[PDB]
């Protein structure tokens, strides 16, 4: 028995989810104006994004120490929804686009977008995107290694691959053979460190009042 | 730098004001989302119904539920064979999205538990200062209580200030029950954590029953 109860209630949370499909669009269309005008005031702020990425808690355990050299260099990170461009897409999908300032002598300034698209619950997956990599991290450098075959040449394509770098070239089409939880990194700028960056500085300002 | 503290000045009066437009599209989504959702939730609720035992399953699935009352008082809590939550803000634009009324119907026990529906409101109320996004608070609402604890009854109770009334007294207070009495503006001196029980019910109970009861029922099988 229940079964025509149990196919209405089937039914409703297939309302359920089309709503909560509206209420995103509606969200993210409302939201469009305001972190335009948002990021602009950001952009005045010298280090922002360094103390922010700093701030967040497990943003650091998805990457390397040797990295935080490099992301405090990041000036700008724009995240766009895909979905304000047309259905099709889930409205998980975003583009999120970083600048480094770069370092003298060792890692260039430049600008670098990465695409997520959710593909079928659901995952994220991504597309390969160039991106210049530390003069420094030559030696883990997946593109220069030379015979990555020696236990040290493995080693070191392993500890380069697992760098903020390593990242960028992440598409989660081949899980186990690329940076770690590369979908997870992409969630956590999508949905916590690009909405509620300013909630991150502030809190990293109110941390170092206590320690005052 | 008094041109860049000034720039920075500037900046932090620019976001504070982003913020607080962020905070209005919030309720506005939020409101957008509830006056759909009514609908959806009154077709869905006359579907559950129709299935005599779903909330007493429900109940018993929710993993932190449990933790709220003692394992006495599950006796009554699978009698309820109804519950309702209707949102306050769409009555009126001065409640907090977060307000809402429960509304709970009980079979009973013969003898011990009388058949009744009981509803409590709970509404959100800030300090000032702090950001506080304020916490919620109810007021007391009448409820039957079994026969059967009579002697933990806050109502009859005599002494309640005695060795062993007073332990009594504390019995109650924690049951089930004793959340309908509960407020929120007397920390220490009632139902423990009634504020998140209530959440509990809001956000996650009553939206996410039917997803609990399926869990529930896939766990009969394989």
């Amino acid at each position: 028995e229940h079964a025509k109860a149990f196919l209405g209630l089937a039914k409703c949370e297939e309302e359920v989810d089309a709503i909560e499909r509206e209420v995103e669009l509606y969200r993210l269309n409302k939201m469009k104006p305001v972190y335009e005008k948002r990021d602009a005031y950001i952009d005045e702020i010298a280090e922002f994004w360094k103390i922010v990425l700093s701030q967040h808690v497990s943003f650091a355990n998805y990457i390397r120490a040797s990295d935080f050299k490099y992301i405090d260099t990041i000036d700008k990170i724009k995240v766009e929804w895909l979905a304000l461009e047309s259905e099709m897409y889930d409205t998980r999908d975003f583009s999120i686009t970083f600048h480094f300032h770069g370092i003298e002598g060792d890692f260039k300034e430049q600008q670098v977008t990465k695409v997520f698209q959710i593909k079928k619950d659901g995952i994220l997956t991504s597309e390969p995107v160039p991106i210049e990599w530390p003069q420094s991290y030559d030696s883990i450098n997946p593109d220069l290694i030379k015979d990555k075959r020696s236990p040290e040449g493995k080693k070191k394509y392993r500890q380069g691959m697992k760098t903020i770098f390593g990242w960028f070239r992440w598409t989660g089409l081949k899980p186990g053979k690329e940076f770690p939880h590369g979908d997870s990194l992409a969630s956590l700028f999508s949905e916590e460190i690009y909405p509620f960056c300013v909630k991150y500085y502030a809190e990293a300002q109110r941390d170092l009042e206590d320690e005052e």
